[PDB]
């Protein structure tokens, strides 16, 4: 499923992402935008280390979900990576919450550093009624 901007903003708020571990909703929106373009079925294979990024937040199989084919991987979210490809994003949000519970927080995603950090991210959530 490819979410529309405001549709996603409203869903993330209902799921309790606004201010989660200090991260505002607009930052989560910026992250989803640059990671998958708000697409829940997006996958990206990293030939360099044999891991794959799954879903709307592009969560990595090396540490967060289990796909069975990633060498020396763990499954911190205790989810099959398949769960991160559903149209319903409840599982992906629960896993995203787990990722930022680590010391790096939102910085765990390099895309956030490159395109969201120290920027005016208001635009991503503006005018959505949240």
């Amino acid at each position: 499923k490819v979410f529309e901007r405001c549709e996603l903003a409203r869903t993330l708020k209902r799921l309790g992402m606004d201010g989660y571990r200090g991260i505002s909703l607009a930052n989560w929106m910026c992250l989803a935008k640059w990671e998958s373009g708000y697409n829940t079925r997006a996958t990206n294979y990293n030939a360099g280390d044999r891991s794959t990024d799954y879903g709307i937040f592009q969560i990595n199989s090396r540490y967060w979900c289990n796909d069975g084919k990633t060498p020396g991987a763990v499954n911190a979210c205790h989810l099959s990576c398949s769960a991160l490809l559903q149209d319903n994003i409840a599982d992906a949000v629960a896993c995203a919450k787990r990722v930022v519970r680590d010391p790096q927080g939102i910085r765990a995603w390099v895309a956030w550093r490159n395109r969201c950090q120290n920027r005016d991210v208001r635009q991503y959530a503006q005018g959505c009624g949240v």
